[PDB]
Formats: C-alpha cells, structure tokens, sequence
C-alpha cells in the first residue's frame, strides 16, 4: 500500500521545487527530507503521498492535553510517517513512536556579526538585547520546561510581556536578527544552513543541549524500526552526510 | 521481577568500585552506566542484578553468523537490559531492539601530541605509521563494511598480515598507542575521556560519522520504549551531561 | 491524607513564581524551602498543599500571652507543618516541635559599607547611628530578654520612643539602611542573599549568637522526627549547601 | 529519681578532675560538658549520676547491624543521657532521639604550621602527604559514606592499606600530626581547643560540613524535649557561649 507523509515546509529540509509549470503531487517538493524519503523507499520498498500538514503546525500540546501539527496527523492515524526536521523530545515520544535521529543537533544563538556576545550566559545576564524562539518549536519548550538557572532565566525573559519576544517562525526570527538588536535560540542545523547563505549572520557559543530529528510515526507503527534500521544503514555507508553536504552548502560563507 | 542487566567491564562506563574488603553484587561496580542504572531504575521503578557478560564479549557475528557478546545474551533473553557502551549500529539494531542513544559520539582516532597527522585520509597515504581498531569492535566493523575509497584503504591495510594491526581490548590498543607509532581508530567519547588521563596523547581530526550508545534491549521487549523516554527526561534535564562531567574529569 | 503546609512570604526563601499567566496551588511558590519541601516530599513520600498564613505573621505573644502567625497555625492543628525562615527560639519551642534546623545562622548588623562601626557594640555606644529591628521577630525578642549589658542597652534604644527604631518587615528594614542612617539588626543568612543583591550594604561584625531555622510541626507530631532525619541526611548528603548556593547567588 | 549520664574522657568536654586525693562519683569530672549537665540539672531539676562509656566508645554500627558505645547504651536503657561531644548525625539520629545541638561545628584539618596546604582539595590531589581520622568517628563515617566526589577520593586512600592512614583516637590523631607528615580530619571545635594550646598546630581551610553536639536519650525518652528547651534557654542567655569561652581560652597561641 501507499504510505501518506506529513511535513512542512521548512528550508533546506522540504521545499517547493522550482519551475516554470504548475506542480503537482510529490513533484511539488524538493528537500533533504525529500531525498531521504526517496533512500527509504528504495530501501523498505512503499510508495508514499507527501501531504504538507493542514494547520502548518509541528506538534505541540495546549492546556486540556491536546496535540497539533504533524504529530496531531500521527496520533489520528492521518498519516503514516512524519518526514521534516521534527525534534524528538520527551513530551512527543511520549505520544509518538519516533524513529532513531537522521541528524543530531542542539540549540544553539543565530546572531548577526562584530559583537562581544559570546555565549548563552552573556544573554541571560542582561535585558538590553532582545532574544527569544519560535514559540511553540521545541526550542522554546525547553527553556519554558527547564529547571536550569541561566533557562530558567532567559524563559522569565523570553516569555515576558506577552511573548513579545518570540517569533512564529523562523524567517521571521531571521529577519528580526537582520533588522534589529536581537538574538535567536535556534537549531544548529537551521544555523549552520543560514550562515552559510547570509555572510551577515553567525552562530554564537556552541550547543545548549544534544538532540536529533526523527522520522515520526504513530505509537505501534510497524513502520518505525524498520525505519530506524534504513536509517542506521544511510548513515554508515555516508549516505545522510552527502544529503547533508548536497543541501546545506549554499553560497559559502567565511 | 528483578531484571537482570549484562554488561562489560570498560572505563570509565563500568568499574570495578575500590574498597579495602571483598565486594558483592552490585556493589561490585561504579561508573557513568551505574549511574544511568540507578536513575532508570528510580524512573521506571524496576529492581535490577548487573552481570558481567560470560563471555566478555560486546556483540559480533562469527562467519557462521551467530552472534556473541551482550548482543548474543539479549537475544537468547539471558538478560533483560544491556548497559554498557554498546554502540547502536545497523548490525545489531536487527536483532535487538536499541533505546535511543543515552550519549553520542563517533569514531576518531588516538594518537600521541606533536605529530603533523590531521586526518583519516593522512593515515590513509602513508604506511609508516601503523593503525588499527579494536577486534570485532563496531569501528573495526565500520572499515570492513565501507565503500568509501579512503575507508576502504584503511580496511585493506588494517586486515593485512592476519590483522596485526588490530587490538582485542581498547585497555591493549592505548598501550600500544603510548609505547610505538601507531594510532588508535577509537569512539570519540573514550578517547576524550584517555586523553585527559594521558596529556601526552590526543585525539586527531573530527568525527567520521554519527552514532550512539543505547541501552540494549530484546527486540519485542515492553522497556525498550519507557527506557527511551526516561533517557530522553535525562537528557533535556541536563542529568545525562552532568553524569559524564562527573565521570569524564 | 495532603499535609497541609503554613508558610510565609519571604525572599528567598518563599516567593511568588514570575509568570506572563496567573498560577495556582502550589505553582504559585518557589524558592529554597519550597525546594526543602520538595526534598522532604520525596524522601517521606508525603503529598503536600502550601498555604500563606493568613495574618502574614511568623509567630509571638501578645501581652496577654496569645500566639499568633505559623506558631498559631500549628498549637491550633490548622497546618501540619511550617516550612518558612521560622527561627527556633526557647519561647516557640516550648508551644509547637521544632525539627532540627536545616539551615543555621546568628543575629549579625546589615549597614551599608565604608562606615567605621566594627560591632554590636560599636552601635550600643552611641546615638548617632540608629538602629533596630523587625517588630516582634525573634531578632527583637532576643533583645528585649537579653541580661547582657550591651544589648540591654541596644534594647532600651530601640523600645525608645515607641519603637520607632523598629520596623515590620524585613524589606521594609532593608529600604530603610539603603535610605538613611540606620543599622538593621538582622539573621545572618539573610544578610548574605540581601548584600548579595545590595552591593553597597554589608554584614557589620561577626554573630551576636547561634541558632537555626526548623521546620515547625504541632506538638506530638509523627513527622517531626522523620523531618529530622530526612534533613540530617540532606545535609549530609551536601543538598542543603546546594540548595542554599542556588537560591542565595 | 537520679538519671544515669553516659560519658567518655574527651579533652575539655569531659576530664578527670586533678588532685591530690583519690576521687569518687562525679566529682571525678570537670569540663565543658560537667557544667552543661550542672546548669540542665539546675533549670529541669534532676540529680544525676555520671559513668564513663565501659566499652570507651561514641557509637557506631558493626556489619549485623549492632551498636556500640554511648548510643548502645541509651539503646538499651542504661543510661538516660549522653552527655559528651557527640555528633548528631543521620545514622545515629535513626537510633537515638538527640537533643537539638548545644555547640555546633564541621569537619576541617588539623595540621602543622608553615605549609602551602590549604584546603581538603589539597590533600585529595596527592599521596605524599598523609591523611586520616579517628577510626570509626563521625567524621570517618562522614567520608565512608560520602557520594561527593573529593570526599568519595579521600575515603578511598583513608581507609586503603587496612585503614594505616587512620588513628583510634584524636590524641593519637594530635601526636601523628606533631611527629610526621600528617593531617588529621577533625572536627572544627577539638581543632579550636588544640591549637590554643599547642602553637606549632593550625586548622587547613574552612568547615566541610555542618552538625552540632547533641545531649543523647533513648527513643521516646520525656527529657529530651526538656533538655532541648533548657538548652536553647542557655544559649539565648549567653550562658553556651560563656562555656565554651571558659573551657577553650587555654594558653593562647596567634
Ligand atoms: C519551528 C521549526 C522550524 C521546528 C524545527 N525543529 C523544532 C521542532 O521540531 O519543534 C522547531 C525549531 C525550534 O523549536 O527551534
Ligand atoms: C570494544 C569496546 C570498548 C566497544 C565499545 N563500543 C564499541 C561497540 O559497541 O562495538 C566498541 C569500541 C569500538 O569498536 O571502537
Ligand atoms: C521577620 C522575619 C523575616 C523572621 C525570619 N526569622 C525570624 C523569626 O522567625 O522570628 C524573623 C527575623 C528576625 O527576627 O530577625
Ligand atoms: C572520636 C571523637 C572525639 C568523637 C567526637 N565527635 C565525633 C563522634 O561523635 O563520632 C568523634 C570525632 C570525629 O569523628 O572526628
Ligand atoms: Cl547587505
Ligand atoms: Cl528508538
Ligand atoms: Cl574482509
Ligand atoms: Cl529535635
Ligand atoms: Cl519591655
Ligand atoms: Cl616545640
């Protein structure tokens, strides 16, 4: 049978291909995420129907306990697998059978070029430079969840004044690090890819915490180990390095 | 029920504990995974009894393709859980059933300071310098199974004159790095924690892929899962990190 | 059955969490006797529900000799338990059962710094500066009962002109060094987080005494000696010094 | 009724008085801990009767779970107080129902004058110097159970070589620091009484810990909540600290 695939639209992972004609179907899409559901395919053999996520959502939970996003499409036996830069943290692998990482990476400061700033601890310890995260991406969850000093720290700030500053996606965190005198919590692999193509931005410090995208599927899945295991194989034979390489190089950067 | 945990003796992960007088069960040991152990078993609420594997072995097949090790132990449901730094490989993931990585590394390699090597690719070129892995190790499995050019090189050079290139024990593969020139292909994680304790020898290069230790369970088994998302609580807690500092300095 | 929990608001030890949405129960507290409480939650596997004492008092006499705040709380059985800066004195411990103190301290003088008064007694021999302390605390009561000369002396300076040398709380005691010339005679620990947070305030002298704060429980109570113990064990165990180091930086 | 006092000779808690007769009953004793006893029988109005500890021990526990010392005698209802600088600890305090503490204190090293040594750290980092404490006391149990790493490291060479590092007793403890390349674990208030006596001795850093001395009584025991109140009567009246000034001022030393 034909597997349905959530995602969402997030560079350099999945992307609307371009051309000159309307697209259709999978055709629509190109990506790292795109190439690796095509490696998995030829691997366990299905077919699969990319379908991007109806509320735009990644999968975070409200106050009565109920889910959204991708991983609201898993719960709801919407869709088979979720194939897009989804953290795997404690609160969805609680509600979701995540597969083993394709990629590692931790949070991490997207800042723009010339200043003292140095670290996270630089951050906490001031009110005058503006920072914050998606609201509602795992990056913010952890700070909102921590019970780390500095975390706990930046969170009290980050979410202060009506979240005024969190961003709702990360182009909008981009551009207000761009604009104005303001710091992004973000994803070094989100990082990495951005510096690569805007010689004005940088990472600050290094990696907060240790974390990695998953292949999502729902709880019981018979598709998540054999998943895990194509995965486990990409990776020795240096197949998920090249597809990293491939998408993520860019303009060049020093 | 209490479940029964193989594991392997290897520092600083599994230790035999110190003491003036003899020592029994689990008291026998310490180290980062006794630490993990015990934070698992609180979570999860589980009694448990570590067991060395008989065998001393981490889990390989032979030609004949039966398995040994903790690997072999996990399978047979000799044990319960494997906590140890087993690395969570393709091989082994089809006949276990892996928790997600509790720590992550790569293979690097371990050599002594001073020395203008860079790379994997500078061992490759040359044969002066001698390299090698740890028998039947992961990273030795790793060269066998590579189609890179490089990787291959190496395997070809590591494999030859029956394997003399290789150690049985990473304990066996640090001496020989101390003593002659011969550099170590290693797991990132051990040799940060060797070259804290030998300042004379240091890590060369990055990391030529991604992996990580899980703990072991057997496929089908009903903990896999919650061990999972215990770990995953240990890490975004920041307790796995401050385990390793613990045992790493 | 939920314990129930008197305490009082007081920085560090118990405040109000910072949050952009209102809080409820038990979320709305933290600080280091909330972390305390947590501790001895766990070890006594008890469930618990903190309540801010209704008069806002820690717990004295009047002259007709009725108790009021925590202290009151507890004689009356409306808590079972005060976990707060609650000071053990002779006049409380013979009304409720202390703990044993999970933190200790001593009376010592916060005045800002570059003054040349070295001591209690520096103060006492003069008019000039002036001093006192929070209404009713156990600081005050030390005083007015002390039989030492040079703190009857300090007593009769601040009982002079209807004690307005005294103040009714501690953030008002505070203010009022940073403000004008006044010395606030004040529990140790407390000065330390207070300069900490003030940098041109300091501890004057070394303490006048030794005592510590306990957590407070009915007379009779089957938890005072396990509350005890378990604090024994935290202290031994270093949480106390952690939990205090947290809080107090 | 009289109460039996359990005590054992420690230097200035409890002594043998001098003199030139033979001594009999409690006038045998003098020390700190005598005018504690005298001023808490005077305020609750008991008589007593001091014994010294047979065994000549504080009190601590064997493999089977057995008491010794001063604690077992309380345990078996031998005596109705200790009175004696015994610390309260976590172990004992399970056995024993202690008094709220009349002196407190923490452990801290005992040392010869002249040295680069500082902290406990010091000694932790190197084998040269020799290290102990007085086998079987609290302070020896402190770092037996120790799971702080310098203290977990301490334990470890302190009890190596059948515990050759360790002395029975704090005048053995004194003389080995005099003698040779020792320092001695101690608590902080025995460190104040010697080193105003002997000027070549000096306390290594600061307190590693915090406890105080408690009066014993068995559990369940009607005096303790007694002695406890009386106690904390004498220190708010500056009686504790008259006590302690009267039995330490010994010769002076800088
Ligand atoms: C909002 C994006 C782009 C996603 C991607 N991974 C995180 C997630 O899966 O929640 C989010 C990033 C973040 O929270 O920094
Ligand atoms: C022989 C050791 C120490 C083990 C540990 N992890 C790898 C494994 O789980 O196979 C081996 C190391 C290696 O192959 O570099
Ligand atoms: C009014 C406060 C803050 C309390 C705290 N402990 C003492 C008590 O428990 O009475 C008081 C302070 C003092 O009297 O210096
Ligand atoms: C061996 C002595 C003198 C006693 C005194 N207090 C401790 C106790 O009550 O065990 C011991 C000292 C120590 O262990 O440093
Ligand atoms: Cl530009
Ligand atoms: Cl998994
Ligand atoms: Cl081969
Ligand atoms: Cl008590
Ligand atoms: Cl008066
Ligand atoms: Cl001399």
């Amino acid at each position: 049978r034909t597997l349905i695939v959530t995602t969402i639209l997030e560079e350099p992972y999945v992307m609307y291909r371009k051309s000159d004609k309307p697209l259709y179907g999978n055709d629509r899409f190109e990506g790292y995420c795109l190439d690796l559901l095509k490696e998995l395919s030829n691997i366990l053999g299905f077919l699969y129907d990319v379908k991007l996520v109806p509320d735009g959502k990644y999968g975070a939970q409200n106050d009565k306990g109920e889910w959204n996003g991708m991983v609201k499409e898993l719960i709801d036996h919407r869709a088979d697998l979720a194939v897009a830069p989804l953290t795997i943290t404690y609160v969805r692998e609680k509600v979701i059978d995540f597969s083993k990482p394709f990629m590692t990476l931790g949070i991490s400061i997207l800042y723009r070029k010339g200043t003292p700033i140095d670290s996270a601890d630089d951050l906490a310890k001031q009110t005058k430079i503006e920072y914050g995260a998606v609201r509602d991406g795992s990056t913010m969850t952890f700070f909102k969840k921590s019970k780390i000093s500095t975390y706990e720290k930046m969170w009290a700030f980050m979410s202060s004044r009506q979240q005024s500053a969190l961003v709702k996606n990360s182009d909008e965190g981009i551009q207000r690090v761009l604009t104005t005198d303001y710091a992004l919590l973000m994803e070094s692999t989100s990082i990495e890819y951005v510096t690569q193509r805007n010689c004005n931005l940088t990472q600050i410090g290094g990696l907060i915490d240790s974390k990695g995208y998953g292949v999502g599927t729902p709880i019981g899945s018979p598709y998540r180990d054999k998943i895990t295991i194509a995965i486990l194989q990409l990776q020795e034979e240096g197949k998920l390095h090249m597809m990293k390489e491939k998408w993520w190089r860019g303009n060049g950067c020093p």
